[PDB]
C-alpha cells in the first residue's frame, strides 16, 4: 500500500474573477480531462477537473457579493468509469449543483438542466449558461460539484469538486484564524491501480453490465488531491474547513495525540457557542469548520485518525489515516487570533426511507417509495415553515439533504424496526434526544440514523421553483434516492 505522509498537502489556489465591479462579481470555470500525480510514487491520474484542477479552485466570496459562475464542459465525449445504462443521448453529461447555496431554481443545478460538451446538447430543464448566485445568507463552507441524471456518482468521483466559502465581514470581529491559518480540508477516498489510474466497480458482489453498486469504499484516503499528505503548522491556532466529498464513505475523525477539535461551524454557518469534541462524525456533504489549537504541542507529529468502517472496520495502516500534522513551522507572527465559546444568537410532513429489489435483484433505495420520475409530492409553499419527521427503518445511516434552505434539528427518537414493518406504527423505544451542541446551529446536509425517526424544522424561500431533496450517498442517490421539492408561489 501506498506510504503514508510523503506528500505535503496542497492548497487550492483561490480562483480569480473574469470581471469584477462593486455591484457585479463573474467568474468562468471549465471542466476539462487532466493528469495530477496523487502520490509521490504513483504515475499521474487521469482526472476531470473544474479548470483542470483536482479539487477545482477555492471560490471566495461576501455575503451577499453578487456572482455570476459561467460553468463549462470541456470533457470527452465518451466516460472513462464504467456506465450503467438501465438506472434511467450524449453519454457525458454535466451540471454544477452549489451545495448549500441559497440559489434561484435556475442556478441551483438541477439534475436535468444538464449540457453536453459546448452546451451542444441539453437536458429538459436545461435553462441557462451563466449561474447567479446572489450569495444573501449567513456567511459558512460550502462545496460545489457535479450533479447530472444518473451520473453524479461517476463525475464527482473523476474529480468534479470544489470548495467555496462565504465570508461575511461581521464575523471578523470575532478575530476567527483567517488567511494562510485558514485552510479547507476537502477528504476524498480512492481505489487506485498500480499504473495510477482510477478504479471504480463495474458490478456489486443476470445483472446488466457494467452494474451500479450500493455503496463504494475507497481504498486510500485523500485530503486536497493526495493520498495521505502532511501539513507542517505553526504552533498555533489554525481554521479548518472540512468538507467529505466522498461518494459513501463516512468518518469519525479525531487527533492521535489526545487533543480536541473545536467546532465553531456547521453546513449552516457558525453554531450559537463553540463546542470542545475529542472526536466527531463526517458523513458526505457535511462540513465541520473547526479550529485545532497547535499552541501546546511544538515538535510533534499529529495523525487526524479515522475510527469509522466502511464496509467493514477500518485498517490501521490504511483507512484508519486521513493525513499528518507536523507541528514544526517556525511562527511567523504572533498568534492574534481568538476561540470565543460564544459566536451568535438565532404544516407537518412525514417522509419515509426504504429499499425495494428491482427486476436484477438489485436494491433501490427510495424516499417515501417514489421514483425521481414520480409526479411532485414535495410542495411546500413560498415562505412557510414545516417539520419534517424522516423516518428511517433501514439498517444504515442516510446523509439527507435538502437544497435551497438550511434547517434546525428538533430532535431523534428511537422506534421498533420490526414493529413498523409489519403494521406501520411508530412504536417508540425511548424518549427523544435534542441535537448535541453541534447541531444546535444550522444545517443542509443531516444523518438520520437506522431506527430512529429525525424531526428537522425548514422554512421554504426566499426563493420559490423547482429544487430536489436527496440522501447524498451518491450510489444511493442515483438509484433511485431522489426526488423533486416543488416550492409553490402564488
Ligand atoms: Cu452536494
Ligand atoms: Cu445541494
Ligand atoms: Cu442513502
Ligand atoms: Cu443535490
Amino acid at each position: 500500500t501506498l506510504e503514508k505522509f510523503v506528500d505535503a498537502l496542497p492548497i487550492p489556489d483561490t480562483l480569480k474573477p473574469v470581471q469584477q465591479s462593486k455591484e457585479k462579481t463573474y467568474y468562468e470555470v471549465t471542466m476539462e480531462e487532466c493528469t495530477h500525480q496523487l502520490h509521490r510514487d504513483l504515475p499521474p491520474t487521469r482526472l476531470w477537473g473544474y479548470n483542470g484542477l483536482f479539487p477545482g479552485p477555492t471560490i471566495e466570496v461576501k455575503r451577499n457579493e453578487n456572482v455570476y459562475v459561467k460553468w463549462m464542459n470541456n470533457l470527452p465525449s465518451t466516460h472513462f468509469l464504467p456506465i450503467d445504462h438501465t438506472i434511467h443521448e450524449p453519454e457525458v453529461k454535466t451540471v454544477v449543483h452549489l451545495h448549500g447555496g441559497v440559489t434561484p431554481d435556475d442556478s441551483d443545478g438541477y439534475p436535468e438542466a444538464w449540457f453536453s460538451k459546448d452546451f451542444e446538447q441539453t437536458g429538459p430543464y436545461f435553462k441557462r449558461e451563466v449561474y447567479h448566485y446572489p450569495n444573501q445568507q449567513r456567511g459558512a463552507i460550502l462545496w460545489y460539484h457535479d450533479h447530472a441524471m444518473a451520473l453524479t456518482r461517476l463525475n464527482v468521483y473523476a474529480g468534479l469538486v470544489g470548495a467555496y466559502i462565504i465570508h461575511d465581514p461581521k464575523e471578523k470581529r470575532l478575530k476567527l484564524p483567517s488567511d494562510e491559518y485558514d485552510v479547507p480540508l476537502l477528504i476524498t477516498d480512492r481505489t487506485i491501480n498500480e499504473d495510477g489510474s482510477l478504479f471504480y466497480p463495474s458490478a456489486p458482489e443476470s445483472l446488466p453490465n457494467p452494474s451500479i453498486v450500493p455503496a463504494f469504499c475507497g481504498e486510500t484516503i485523500l485530503v486536497n488531491g493526495k493520498v495521505w499528505p502532511y501539513l507542517e503548522v505553526e504552533p498555533r491556532k489554525y481554521r479548518f474547513r472540512v468538507i467529505n466529498a466522498s461518494n459513501t464513505r463516512t468518518y469519525n475523525l479525531s487527533l492521535d495525540n489526545g487533543g480536541d477539535f473545536i467546532q465553531i461551524g456547521s453546513d449552516g454557518g457558525l453554531l450559537p457557542r463553540s463546542v470542545k469534541l475529542n472526536s466527531f462524525s463526517l458523513a458526505p456533504a457535511e462540513r465541520y469548520d473547526i479550529i485545532i489549537d497547535f499552541t501546546a504541542y511544538e515538535g510533534e507529529s499529529i495523525i487526524l485518525a479515522n475510527s469509522a468502517g466502511c464496509g467493514g472496520d477500518v485498517n490501521p495502516e490504511t483507512d484508519a489515516n486521513i493525513m499528518q500534522f507536523r507541528v514544526t513551522k517556525p511562527l511567523a507572527q504572533k498568534d492574534e487570533s481568538r476561540k470565543p465559546k460564544y459566536l451568535a444568537s438565532y404544516n407537518i410532513r412525514t417522509l419515509k426511507l426504504a429499499g425495494t429489489q428491482d427486476e436484477y435483484g438489485r436494491p433501490v433505495l427510495l424516499l417515501n417509495n417514489k421514483r425521481w420520475h414520480d409526479p411532485v409530492t414535495e410542495t411546500p409553499k413560498v415562505g412557510t415553515t414545516e417539520i419534517w419527521s424522516i423516518i428511517n427503518p433501514t439498517r444504515g445511516t442516510h446523509p439527507i439533504h435538502l437544497h435551497l434552505v438550511s434547517f434546525r434539528v428538533l430532535d431523534r427518537r428511537p422506534f421498533d424496526i420490526a414493529r413498523y414493518q409489519e403494521s406501520g406504527e411508530l412504536s417508540y423505544t425511548g424518549p427523544a434526544v435534542p441535537p448535541p451542541p453541534s447541531e444546535k446551529g444550522w444545517k443542509d446536509t443531516i444523518q438520520a440514523h437506522a431506527g430512529e425517526v429525525l424531526r428537522i424544522a425548514a422554512t421554504f424561500g426566499p426563493y420559490s421553483g423547482r429544487y430536489v431533496w436527496h440522501c447524498h450517498i451518491l450510489e444511493h442517490e442515483d438509484y433511485d434516492m431522489m426526488r423533486p421539492m416543488d416550492i409553490t408561489d402564488p
